[PDB]
């Protein structure tokens, strides 16, 4: 029956092929050239963005098998290809689909034209969930069973020097290049794709706002895809693999900790069976939850598709998330059934126990994204609140926006209390990172609705470059804007949740062979009245707001960049200049997210990376939250003034879209960005933590 | 004996602060005019201060007693104690600053000079410091004194048991019921007053001020309430919070140090030890006090301003040093068991921490000015991007206090960091208490600040001399700068001090059972337990709510002034936005007190102690990013304005964008950041008080 799990990443990679294969069969004379510019754009992009990536993972590989054994270096380059497979295909996917739903919007009237961009969609979700659960897979059986990865289950000790679980340290390895390849994307990607707004709104003002024949509004349209397509798609992978990743470590690494040496011998508590079993349940709940992913998308693309779209996304989402549920109840009833000494690790109720977990993460993403909806749309009060206000002043539109980002801050971060709270009750810390595994259970059919947005929005600016096809395809990218906001919501959830299973897994991983003896109250601990953890908390939340805080003044310098430079048409590829340009902008900002743990930790030691650890996840989680908001807010507030529903081209209409101008950065770049730095940093952290535990100069 | 030479400053403070009330009521006031105008704000201002006494004296007694009948009544004697000692500070200090602006503007015009007006106008700030310091330690000496020697408080130094069943150490208690008084009369200035000062501005927009507009009046008003009353209550109250902490900690290093070995219970810090420990951060106090007062006398004495201020502040800081120096050398030489609390240099040791707490605190407020006034890049840069867009200028604003955040974070965190190496946890409340040990200059230089403002205001109130304006126009910009400076020095103490009030919290987590425990198992917050990891996410959550409403409130406030101004076609203005003001805090204010309550009352002690972290971290961050964010707008506002920018002068399309920049900066600044500094530190002080309550009652 495995071999038939096993299947499940292979049948959705073919999936998603033959899907692609069908649109490309799906019918596109003059309209046809704008995609095919786009395509082209967006190629460019891709290839600069893949050779940089590739270096840098080809240096990343050489120092972890030198400075670690090597199978994490090769299960690294096996995720950063999977990533980057997936990325590239729903990107080459989506280039030629965004033409083609306008052709079905004509030819089939709203109706059958969406079943067009969801086939599309379901291309990129597909393979984000397939490549993710196929380089885990292939990790678990070539390194995890092949080679006796699982079977050791003891401290391996590096030549070097350094301890660590070995297969903890190769499941680290892959979330790293998982890692790696969505911080190029999002960080990259949204610095070029809001300086390509800048740069598009600016030339329009400089010598007509956003007009068609903009080089610059090509690259926004590009820019949509690079971020809602292919960078959340590569972030909400990112949070998968490393909520699955932080499962498995602490299944590991509860193997050695809970030990007991009675005697010269030293009997563990819990056995190698349950640890084993602890570490493969992850991947079959990931892998049910693809399965019933897939089940509902068939259901949506193949039944009369209704007038509404957003039900019909709203009910696969449904679908997925409580047929994982009701069937990974089977999953986690049988397979737990047999294990031993649950009571050890907190199972309140043995074999069920993570199912709990799982389930109750569902519902929180859900919730989360619930209330990104109230906070951030037109159809609620405080973003009419704003748009009311308007009239009021710039200014008082600048505060308002901000006050109502730092108000929405609570309500998701109380669903998240919850959650983790009662996670938590149910089975402990591996329990936490099952409901953060069990939020991102149906993770494609999210990566699928969420590529659907931008789709939807290039549709909407086909129709910008017959009036019904353009007011549908206007329609069709005001729903997929809210299915973004929904998206980039719920990705900051399950990034949350990541990064506190990644923390998690850190402590975890903290363990020596020394402490064997030690009680496991002594070994899971990282004090907060030690000076040392708080001043690296104080780091962490000064180094989240001086990343946040970069990337503005990144995505202006780029668009500057832009700006400055610009058969009548000919060949104009600016994108270039700003994707290189951003290529090496994020190029900071990535040093730090990735060398803030090292340098504290060789400097200072492992309990103040800890301390950064929990700062920066903290301030990270806030400050994308308020300007993810934020800038959701004054886009669709700007939006209620377009139409005037209550309450164009007036003051108060100035005043939104200069706060839309400074929203979309902090929205579309830093907030992203954010959630990244946070789970990329417990990431390196995890691993680096083997080395600067005891290797402290200070 | 010889102490008692130190429990005469506070008294020494308070008289002197008298005598220059008296010496500057005595300069005359010149022009009539002018001086009607003044009586206007006098009058607004006291209206004001009415009002908001009448409201917190009624909380405060409420607050005490609820706390007399679930603590010892000492400890509500020192609460009330406490909350009258900040509240005359700040009545004072109002009054001295009210009536100081005409004096320091009619010198200027009768010395035809700058120097003997800046006399007067630093007499008059020199009041509300003075003021601060002296009603500060005096509370604090009487508390060491009346419940500590003679009901031998100090004398017993263990767990005593409430009637209701609540266990704690006596004088613990009674301390921080002292630091809670402060921080209710500290939380009702600041958050109402800073409500009422931005809806004042809010109101007074909605070449400087319209004319005889009744929320000019109110903003000169607010003006003297924010860094007179607001600014120097938060710098008083951090202060006593750093000393509290530090006999805090003493107080309970003396019972969480016991050992069984020897054949009986035997105390590893000995009771005269931790007998001096609890005394050592008041006299610390107190010779700083003394320093302060000795370099505001030396300012005085003689005949470019900012270096005067910079040079009071310098001697008043290095005397401390070099005094608390021997002062450190002799008090603890003779003390025994410093290497039980961690004194890596036995008795010296805890003085270096006060050192490294003074000089990290300059620091950290040069890093306010470099990134909050346009002599310096960032607001240069800012000021330059007026040019290409609006919103440009706010996400560059924006992105330098979100990048402002890290210097002075990165001196908070070395400085604990050699703070904890040298002495501890103690030692790091002994570097809360140096950072602030003068804390009479600091609130002096502060209140000096809108004294400058509002008279520069008097000098334009009617017409005057356009030489007789510059002179008092200079007098004003340094003032707005030293009150950055001012404003960064205090978000920085009040983080360092909610820091040292956190290690409290864990050390009142102390309880009788675990007397028998480790040290290292009683003084523990794992940061692995999920209570304690919620815990930090509402905590910050709290945080940005608290920073939206306080957003909300300052926008509320300013409509409801400019609708009541639509009716009048004189004080009723100020009533009407104070009595707006004081409702809007009850929601903020009741958030800061009732979340320890609540979330441990339902969780328990580690998610309290998580809730505490995680605002501090937020509140912190959130208090840095809005304070230097508006500073800087408004020292670029000032670059395009001072002509500095060529090519653009006032009412410019530049100009607009940075002025539009500097209205959504005021509230962020003198609002949020203040308020959020009174949260982290009140939430702290409460959360160590309920402890011993719902240490073991937890009902979830
Ligand atoms: C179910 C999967 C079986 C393979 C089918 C894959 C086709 C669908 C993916 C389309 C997107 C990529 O576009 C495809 O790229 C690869 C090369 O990179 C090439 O495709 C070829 O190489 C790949 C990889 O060697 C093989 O799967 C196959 O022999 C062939 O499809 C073609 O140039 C193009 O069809
Ligand atoms: C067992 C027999 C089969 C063995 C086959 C193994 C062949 C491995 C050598 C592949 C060499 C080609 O290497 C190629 O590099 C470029 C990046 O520069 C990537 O290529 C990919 O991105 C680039 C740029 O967008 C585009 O050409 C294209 O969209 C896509 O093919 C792929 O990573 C890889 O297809
Ligand atoms: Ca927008
Ligand atoms: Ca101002
Ligand atoms: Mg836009
Ligand atoms: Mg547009
Ligand atoms: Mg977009
Ligand atoms: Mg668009
Ligand atoms: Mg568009
Ligand atoms: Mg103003
Ligand atoms: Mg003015
Ligand atoms: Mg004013
Ligand atoms: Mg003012």
């Amino acid at each position: 029956v495995a071999a038939l799990f096993f299947l499940i990443p292979l049948v959705a990679l073919g999936f998603a092929a033959a899907n692609f294969a069908a649109v490309v069969r799906k019918p596109e004379e003059r309209m046809k050239e704008i995609s095919s510019y786009i395509r082209s754009g967006a190629d460019s992009f891709l290839a600069h963005e893949t050779k940089a990536i590739f270096k840098v993972a080809i240096v990343i590989a050489i120092l972890l098998m030198i400075f670690t054994t090597w199978q994490t270096g090769v299960a690294f380059l096996l995720g950063a290809v999977m990533s980057a497979s997936a990325g590239i295909v729903g990107m080459k996917m989506a280039t030629r689909a965004n033409v083609r739903v306008a052709e079905a919007a004509r030819t089939t009237k709203i109706g059958p034209a969406l079943k067009v961009a969801y086939q599309g969609g379901s291309v990129m979700g597909l393979s984000v969930g397939g490549f993710a659960l196929l380089g885990l897979v292939l990790v678990y059986l070539i390194f995890g069973k092949w080679m006796g990865q699982v079977d050791n289950l003891n401290i391996y000790t590096n030549w070097l020097g350094i301890n660590f679980v070995p297969f903890a340290m190769t499941v680290s390895g892959y979330a790293l290049g998982c890692s790696i390849i969505a911080m190029f994307d999002r960080v990259g990607g949204g610095v070029y794709t809001k300086a390509a707004d800048m740069a598009a709104d600016l030339v329009g003002k400089t010598e007509p706002e956003d007009d068609p024949r903009n080089p610059a509004t090509i690259a926004d349209n590009v820019g949509d895809n690079v971020g809602d397509v292919a960078g959340l798609g590569a972030d909400l992978l990112e949070s998968f693999v490393g909520a699955i990743v932080s499962s498995i470590i602490l299944a590991s690494y509860m193997f050695p900790i809970y030990v007991q040496k009675i005697g010269e011998n030293l009997v563990h508590q819990v056995p190698k069976e349950t640890i084993q079993a602890l570490i493969s349940y992850p991947i079959f709940f990931a892998l049910v939850g693809l399965g019933c992913s897939m089940l509902g998308i068939l259901y949506v693309i193949v039944k009369k598709p209704s007038d509404n779209p957003q039900r019909e996304l709203n009910i696969s989402l449904w679908t997925s998330a409580l047929l994982t549920v009701v069937l990974t109840a089977f999953l986690t009833y049988f397979y737990l059934k047999d294990l031993q000494g649950l009571d050890v690790l907190g199972f309140r109720f043995g074999a069920i126990s993570p199912w709990f977990s799982a389930i109750i993460g569902i519902f929180s993403g859900i919730l989360i994204g619930f209330w990104a909806e109230y906070y951030t749309s037109y159809r609620y009060k405080p973003t009419q609140f704003l748009g009311k206000s308007s009239i009021e002043g710039t200014g008082m539109v600048i505060s308002n926006g901000l006050s109502l980002g730092m108000k929405s801050v609570f309500p998701p971060t109380l669903t998240l209390v919850l959650g983790i709270l009662f996670a938590d009750y149910f089975a402990g810390l591996y329990g936490v990172a099952i409901a953060a595994l069990g939020m991102l259970s149906f993770v494609a059919t999210s990566v699928s609705v969420d590529s659907y947005g931008p789709i939807a929005d290039n549709a909407g600016g086909i129709s910008e470059m017959d009036p019904e096809v353009r007011k549908i395809t206007d329609h069709l990218d005001a729903v997929g804007n809210t299915t973004a906001a929904i998206g980039k919501g719920f990705a900051i959830g399950s990034a949350i949740f990541a990064a506190l299973s990644l923390f998690a897994s850190y402590m975890f991983s903290q363990i020596s062979p020394s402490d064997i003896g030690k009680p496991p109250s002594l070994v899971l601990l990282l004090n907060m009245l030690d000076a040392r953890v708080i001043a690296g908390a104080l780091l962490g939340a000064a180094i989240t707001y001086y990343f946040s805080g970069y990337l503005i003044s990144a995505v202006t310098k780029a668009a500057m960049k832009m700006v400055d430079e610009i058969a009548k048409p000919d060949y104009n590829r600016c994108i270039e200049i700003t994707s290189d340009n951003a290529l090496k902008q994020m190029g900071y900002p990535a040093f730090i997210a990735i060398l803030t743990p090292l340098v504290t930790g060789f400097l200072l030691g492992a309990e103040f990376v800890g301390g950064v650890l929990i700062g920066t996840v903290l301030s990270g989680a806030m400050l994308a939250i308020l300007t993810a908001n934020s800038g959701g807010a004054w886009d669709n507030a700007k939006k209620y003034l377009e139409a005037g529903n209550l309450e164009k081209g007036s003051e108060p209409h100035k005043a939104l879209v200069i706060g839309d101008t400074v929203g979309d950065p902090l929205k579309d770049t830093v907030g992203p960005s954010l959630d990244i730095l946070i789970k990329i940093m417990s990431v390196v952290s995890v691993i680096a933590v083997s080395i600067f535990k005891h290797v402290h100069l200070f």
